[PDB]
């Protein structure tokens, strides 16, 4: 008896009418005294319906260009479905009924079956478009990943960016391709049996191109701020529906399988039904199998058990792994000792901080909650993602940090890809890519100069506004064919094949997972009715024989995979082995 608040009849923005009758244009404004739509250059006064709602139907079709005119000021549509001239230009009317989907036999993917592969469209290929990305799908399928996680696609200002400055949430960013090009990518992924997930940003709008306050200041509140402006006011139903309508678009109209919600701790809402809960209700009302994941640092199980999200990106594993391999202690890395005994505990508990004091200077509080309610798939683990590479001064990847060996890097992959938690890889990780992933942007005028200045002061650091910073982040695909890149890629292929094929590694129950350590050797044991597997990772500087590792059970004898392809059960510094 939950009823969606969305009815195509009353959809804000420009929606094609049935029977070839044209387009219905609708907006809400709390302050405008005159309201018109300018379509293909011609103004038409809109009809006032009450409640600040304005509507007009005209015989123009998909492809018509328009914007709204509020008290005489031409203003882009915040509900625009495409913005071919960028965030300050006219919108294009889009009809989602025209694309010829071929994915009727695709039925989504369960979280427990996801191995995510995080793609940034602009840097993933030379061209930096959906069409070019679609050509790498067979590679991804053969690699053994099962779900692509696409970085944000909402239109933002400038010709490149990570996506976190999205301002028109319903308009896929024009430099990556047209709406049909995005649909083509998702349809191609589904034909190969890959899921596709989208990163969405419901805690803030970018600094350029967000015109919602021009329509109604009450979309936003002065009670709290975001990074770029006034905070999003989730007590305002039109603000709630702006984001639930957007989530339904991506899932229903573009056939995405799920959404990764950025920075959920900053979606502030004191309503009776939290916006996260209403998001889950609204996407489930679609009657599919779509997933919602939260990027949330609070270690708060209620995201799953109360808001009814599917899982949580949980960085404690990442951070413990990074400190183990580098010893670094700056910023939030100071919250972790690292090491075999530390990693064993964090894996045991899912996340480390379950209410203990977080002693990081400037951030001190009691962090987290007991993780008992969550099952292995609810935790999304990684050793690399966009933030944990890009928020470093030089954007260097884990194997490129001082003091990290490729052997340690390969061991870390074996740990990540044999755990029952849901793993995520970042593009190029699988071949130990030689390129960094730097923070880049392309804002105009004073705002661009401020970004550059902001980056310099915060931490030579690459200027985010420089074209070179974007180009230096582009994947070099050819390099994967050789040397240690090819070696690393062979290991990733072997690990993803075992994850898929090995009947014991199919385990998805924390009940069947135990961990421990002996000195600098980490062990992770899985026991099910199908058998036993043990991963051992030598996080020391010396060589360790498997036979000399003190374990509280009898070690399995059969060597299933060694990260350096050795024949004997011995571990060089940083190396790992899976036995059974
Ligand atoms: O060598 C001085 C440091 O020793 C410890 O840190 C090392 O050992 C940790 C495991 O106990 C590793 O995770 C870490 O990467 C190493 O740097 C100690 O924790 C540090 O405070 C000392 O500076
Ligand atoms: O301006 C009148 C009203 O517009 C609305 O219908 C908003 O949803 C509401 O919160 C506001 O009070
Ligand atoms: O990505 C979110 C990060 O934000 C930091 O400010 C938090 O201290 C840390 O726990 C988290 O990893
Ligand atoms: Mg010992």
């Amino acid at each position: 008896s939950f009823q969606t608040q969305h009815d195509p009849r009353t959809r804000l923005g420009a929606t094609p009418l049935p029977g070839g009758a044209g387009t219905r244009f609708r907006l809400w404004t709390s302050t405008a005294r005159t309201v018109a739509v300018r379509v293909n250059g011609t103004e038409h006064v809109m009809t006032s319906l009450g409640g600040g709602i304005y509507e007009l139907e005209l015989p123009v079709g998909p492809g018509a260009r328009y914007l709204f005119v509020l008290d005489g000021v031409p203003t882009p549509d915040p509900y625009a479905r495409f913005l071919p001239d960028g965030v300050h230009g006219e919108a294009e009317v889009v009809d989602f009924g025209t694309f010829d989907w071929t994915d009727a036999d695709w039925h989504g993917i369960k979280l427990a079956d996801c191995v995510f592969y995080e793609v940034h469209v602009g840097t993933f290929t030379p061209e930096g478009t959906y069409r070019a990305a679609a050509e790498k799908l067979p590679y991804l399928k053969e690699l053994g990943v099962t779900a692509i996680q696409v970085m944000p696609l909402a239109a933002f200002d400038g010709q490149r960016g990570w996506g976190y400055d999205g301002a028109a949430f319903y308009a896929p960013y024009a430099p990556y391709g047209r709406p049909e090009d995005l649909m083509a990518l998702v349809d191609a992924a589904h034909r190969l049996g890959l899921g596709v997930f989208l990163d969405v940003v419901y805690n803030h709008f970018g600094p350029s191109g967000n015109y919602l306050s021009s329509y109604a200041p009450s979309y936003f509140t002065d009670r709290f701020s975001s990074a770029w402006g006034m905070g999003l006011d989730y007590a305002e139903p039109h603000m709630r529906r702006y984001v639930t309508g957007n989530a339904r678009m991506w899932l229903r109209d573009y056939h995405f399988d799920g959404l990764r919600l950025d920075a959920t701790p900053y979606m502030t809402d004191d309503s009776e039904t939290h916006i996260l809960t209403e998001l889950a209700q609204e996407i489930h009302e679609l009657g599919g199998t779509h997933l919602l994941l939260a990027e949330d640092h609070r270690n708060l199980p209620d995201l799953v058990t109360v808001n009814h999200l599917d899982g949580i990106w949980t960085d404690d594993f990442h951070h413990e792994t990074r400190v183990t391999l580098t010893g670094e202690q700056e910023g939030y890395y100071a919250g972790y000792r690292g090491g075999a005994e530390a990693l064993a505990y964090t894996i045991r508990r899912g996340w480390r901080y379950e209410g203990q004091f977080w002693a990081v200077k400037g951030e001190e509080h009691e962090r987290g909650h007991p993780s008992d309610a969550l099952e292995a798939p609810n935790f999304v683990y990684c050793i690399q993602n966009h933030d944990q590479i890009g928020n470093r001064p030089l954007g260097e990847r884990l194997h490129q940090s001082d003091g990290v060996t490729l052997h340690e890097y390969r061991g870390a992959a074996a740990l990540l890809l044999t755990l029952p938690m849901t793993p995520l890889l970042f593009q190029g990780q699988e071949w130990a890519a030689s390129t960094p992933f730097q923070f880049f942007s392309d804002h105009a005028g004073e705002l661009g100069q401020a970004v550059s200045e902001g980056r310099k002061k915060e931490f030579d650091v690459p200027d985010p506004q420089a074209e070179q910073t974007f180009l230096n982040s582009k994947l070099n695909w050819a390099e994967r064919e050789g040397g240690e890149h090819a070696r690393t890629l062979r290991l990733y292929r072997d690990l993803l094949r075992l994850r898929r094929e090995d009947p014991v590694l199919h385990n998805r129950q924390r009940e069947n997972l135990t961990t421990g350590h002996d000195g600098d050797v980490l062990w992770v044991r899985t026991v099910t009715g199908a058998g036993e597997r043990v991963l051992l990772w030598n996080l020391g500087q010396d060589t360790r024989a498997v036979a000399e590792v003190k374990l509280p059970f009898t070690v399995p004898r059969r060597l299933l995979l060694h990260t350096e392809g050795r024949e004997d059960l011995t571990l060089g510094a940083g190396e790992a082995v899976l036995v059974g």
